[PDB]
């Protein structure tokens, strides 16, 4: 009944989320800029565990070394005063006009080198602040037209960039891992490594694959009409879910970044069920934007809503899995059989097993119902709190 | 000017394409069944190089060993009489009611074993006929609801299945490779390994990854709103493009399987440009369905159209790449720079290079236009044959 | 707490829903055909109010007048024995190969005439059985290619068809109205009158517009990524919501026809809220397909689930609207102001009102938050039954 | 062979198109602001016929009456010096924070009144400059959440707004018509009157429907996965195509506003074919955004490309329709029959016609192929300039 979050829940927010001023492609900002220090304080009061940042969220682009030092000290004091942590950091390689054709895969070589130096500089800061994960979102890596980018060459440049970052981390002896955040499009017509699958495949071609994982975002996969929980399951199966971005999205359209729980509610339920049952111990990070219709009270209400929805869904998913009637239904649908090896007896045994082919009664097997609808209605009843 | 195909062009068609009777979710068949022998003859006359098949296209499900032998002999004679090849074969693990919850990942263990035996049986036949690639399309592997399938367990079963097939091939000393064909949905609500990326990632977790590649289909990736040429480039980059399915699709909706060239025409141009420039030497396979509005003359016109469109696009892509004005435009857009290493000088050299950060003039770099629009209009002019 | 349906709830089902055999584009039927009489009985036991039918669901295509009479008598007796009603009927102008290019807009004139006669014949039967609404779903009206159909001519033929049906109804003195059911695509590449909006616009060009309305289906509008509740609101605003098809759909892809409640759950909540608050008194019709993974027990579980979900959502929507805290939030968000005329004072008064422009403080107005996030979280809490 | 535009072609551009600075949701501007006077001159040199504007593009928001007068005089002189016309004008009711919840349908009544006064003020200016059409794009009319907007009330407010504008125009004796521009989403989660169909339906409920039409945009309808040429055909059929916005879009995602010709090339061909054959005499207006990767030379290249592509497509569509082999194919596909009335003989004659039902040979009719594939390949050959 009580859905109050505590820092033990590991809820985190990016500074750019509650700090989003409301500027969109067709309108000016509707809210004044927030001082990172005020955000840290406000979030701590709501029950958050920590915050994340892009280098440029914390230190205005173009800042001198002294100003940079000042901005960091103020922030550090706010963390000390609240007990807030900084589990992840990332680089802004998308806002400045110089990154109009990308950062790591920009056609101009000088821009690619600059991108790497800007990233490395923030990796040092991230480590200093205690971050365990460093996220990379290649928002500008891609194209609007076919001849503008040779994708094979671009992937060589992307691999070269990540390999160099791995070499840097290893040489400095840092205890930090990278997580690639996929997105299919926006702001580029098509973005490279568009989904969790493409990102996972790419990671296997890096020199030190063990240092890289993925940071999937619910809305991003939904922008390609994909099943988010399924994508997360594949990431977990590969042992690559290093971090996760939680939010809401209503189908295939622009990236809405609604508060978590909004958008596809049932997908949110299945996501929470999976994370909790798989024992994901990383942060529950919200990358969302409080709609521009809201004033400051609305941004804090929206932020609180992210955490509340996760906690309600967690309760309902747990009740679902603990319900004896559901456990019975899972057996009726043969989920237990799905977990048993198809042929632990081996290939030869399988080939010699007449019950597997020559004497297999296909019609009898075909007539068995899967009982998935009853199981799904039990899930619906639990989600809606209408069990009886 | 002449766009006549010859077997040298490597165009192939599945028996199920020109043989599609026109039955859809809301209507009965509009065409009579075609005898595979007649299809082979008709295709040979059109200039095709070969045909492909699912076990059930060639041998009616439930056929006795004698009938099976008869069906194969007739087919073999047609191949001998025409000079047609069979470069690829696949298994039908989706039509029969027994596969309603899948083949390799069905919840019922007995069905999974049956699926493997049915596949192995057709692998032997494929080798006998000279096929070099064996395709697997897990059309029924997936779900309509969240609790019906634990994806981690399903992926274990999928890996187990492919590992066993690899062991079989290796033990028999066959010279055949596997290609996984992804599809995001339809006929299941969500299909496992939904895109080329997910398939590539999965392959890296198999015991013998070198035996597996992908068989992407233009319409399938477009069903998720993805850029097909980009996906193919990633597959080539990984050295995994073993085969390809060519067709047309108009956006995000049901799988239309229109003739190649129809649907997204510009994507078709960029695809051909990529395949030809990368030196893809595999078959140019068409997996399409002549619309049910057509009679038999219409199916052959549609089939001929697939090949004609590929040949026209090939001519235009070649003219584009050979045009000195385009080569100049590519340099203006720095495609040459994209192909040069970002830091062949090494990490330390990069960190010490003041021109890469401390003295980098971001504003000057930012002011350079990419000239992508002029380049894209040159591509448009070439596609439309309006160069001057 | 009790969500048991009674015939008073007006829940109806098409014979083709629970009777769907499971045949899809890639597979054969998984269930045996149901006798309409058994369906009527089974539905009555579940608490349904009535059933609907296509002519061909009730009388096999090609039936002689005697067989036709027999099929109708049996059905009629089942209705009498159960108390079930038949509030709506429709024509199957999509299954038979003759309708491959359409019914009312087929290019062949003889087919268009046949389509009209087949429809008229079933209108007589519908009236005999007591149907008040006659639905028309032009599933085959459309095209896969641009030159195949001149849309202006096709719309002339569509208007001609509906005008003739109106003349027939009027001349016979029948008390029955028509409802056009839109769908954007599938089985045709693009279907004419693709959304509720296009259908409403078309109706205004008919000779007797008062006889025609719309029969929107949740999944159909969602196939175009549209907001279903918004579409229904426009239909109600125009006084054209004559009937409605309830089901579930997971985004933009093939038409899934999942049970109501599945798919976009929040959209389902807002739909129910709107129907109940607007006083829609027509039938709550379910046009869904129990997944082919199910046996007969599963189809009845799925059917029961449709009604259960509607009843749960009705309870939650009512609690939401009755909550004093929500009523306060609605005022905070100025929903009360939205309902007040912008300028009941008139045009001249508006032009002379300096507070509306010359002395309007745009900055003060701009600074007011809309408080939509708090309102939406109150809606979420009510839906999930987590109010406190 | 020559594709040079002349003012006779009626090509127009909005000031906000070539003047777009490149600011998107994730990045700052990449180009400096253009002075409207320079845009008029540059466009005139390219062969454009005229320009269009939003009030705020021409007169900075908040300008005093004197500055306003100055800005208008400069603009007027540029028009006089070049011969450029201003056929359409519109209001910016989306950029300023005050319109965060809409203009005509904002929940706050004072904002709705302000919106009307701002619009009326620009209508006077539009008439002064000679504009014949006044466009309204309700970009902010809509919502991100269900309870934020009661759609029935919002439509009452929308009708009230348009009715008042009609009364104003009529009372002043202006010769100007309105055109509503639909868009399904972005910047709002869902926008009211999302498609051409919804807009057409709404127009029929206004007090003076004859004063209102639609201004469809290719990319907007494609954002809902709809067939643009089909939508335009419905608009023409109703006599409501008052203006049109030409651009390119690659499927269902954010609004790209690519140059015309880019995106769905075949849809562009069918659109041009329809406009030219139907005798649309209104302006060919381009509402596009030169990608932010471009410098100023790139924006002019992109603008020129819009016109070039329209002219090439016009040539190809005309050659297609004039080709005797195509005319023969159109008859083979019975397009001539589609244009003939289904039953000019009348209802009674139809009911008594035994050839229409009792003696209709459905099987013979069903066996006729439509020959749509050959027709479509002839269209493809013409588009690609590969006829022989
Ligand atoms: O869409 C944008 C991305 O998700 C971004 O906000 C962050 O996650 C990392 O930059
Ligand atoms: O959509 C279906 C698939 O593409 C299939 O037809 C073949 O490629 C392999 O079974
Ligand atoms: O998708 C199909 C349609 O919705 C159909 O089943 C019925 O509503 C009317 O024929
Ligand atoms: O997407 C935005 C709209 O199309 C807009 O730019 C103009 O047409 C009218 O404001
Ligand atoms: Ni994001
Ligand atoms: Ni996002
Ligand atoms: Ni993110
Ligand atoms: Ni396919
Ligand atoms: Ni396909
Ligand atoms: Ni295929
Ligand atoms: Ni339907
Ligand atoms: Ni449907
Ligand atoms: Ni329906
Ligand atoms: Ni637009
Ligand atoms: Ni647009
Ligand atoms: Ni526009």
């Amino acid at each position: 009944m009580n859905y109050q979050p505590t820092p033990e829940d590991r809820f985190t927010f990016g500074l750019w989320t509650v700090g989003w001023q409301g500027r969109d492609p067709f309108g000016d900002a509707t809210r004044r800029a927030l001082d990172p220090v005020e955000s840290v304080r406000r979030l701590a009061e709501l029950g958050a565990h920590g915050v994340t940042f892009h280098d440029d969220d914390l230190i205005p682009f173009g800042s001198s070394d002294s100003e940079r030092e000042e901005h960091v000290k103020r922030f550090r004091q706010a963390l000390d005063d609240t007990g807030m942590k900084v589990p992840m950091a990332t680089t802004n390689l998308f806002t400045h006009p110089v990154f109009k054709d990308g950062g790591f895969t920009a056609n101009d070589r000088d821009v690619r080198r600059y991108a790497l130096r800007k990233t490395i500089r923030n990796i040092d800061l991230a480590v200093e602040l205690g971050a365990e994960t460093y996220v990379a979102w290649g928002g500008r890596e891609g194209a609007e037209s076919g001849g503008a980018k040779d994708v094979r060459d671009a992937l060589d440049r992307m691999k070269e960039a990540f390999d160099l970052l791995g070499e840097y981390v290893t040489s400095q002896g840092y205890d930090i891992r990278f997580a690639i955040e996929p997105k299919p499009n926006e702001p580029r017509g098509d973005i490279l490594l568009p989904t969790v699958g493409h990102a996972l495949a790419f990671i296997e071609r890096l020199e030190r694959p063990e240092l890289y994982g993925v940071n999937p975002e619910v809305g991003h996969e939904q922008m390609a009409g994909l099943n988010f929980p399924h994508g997360i399951a594949q990431a977990l199966w590969a042992g690559k879910l290093f971090h996760i971005d939680l939010n809401g999205q209503n189908g295939i359209k622009y990236d809405q970044d609604l508060r978590f729980g909004a958008g596809d509610l049932r997908a949110a339920f299945w996501l929470v069920d999976l994370l909790e049952s798989a024992g994901y111990s990383g942060p529950r990070h919200f990358d969302f934007k409080p709609p521009r219709t809201e004033d400051f009270d609305g941004v804090w209400a929206s932020a609180a809503g992210c955490m509340r929805n996760y906690l309600i869904l967690k309760e309902r998913a747990a009740a679902f899995r603990a319900d004896p009637e559901v456990q019975e239904a899972l057996r009726a649908s043969r989920l237990d059989e799905l977990a048993r090896p198809t042929a632990a007896d081996g290939l030869q045994a399988l080939l010699d097993d007449r019950s597997a082919f020559e004497e297999f009664d296909v019609d009898a097997a075909a007539a068995r119902g899967m009982a998935f609808e009853r199981l799904d209605q039990l899930a619906m009843d639990h989600l809606l709190g209408a069990r009886g």
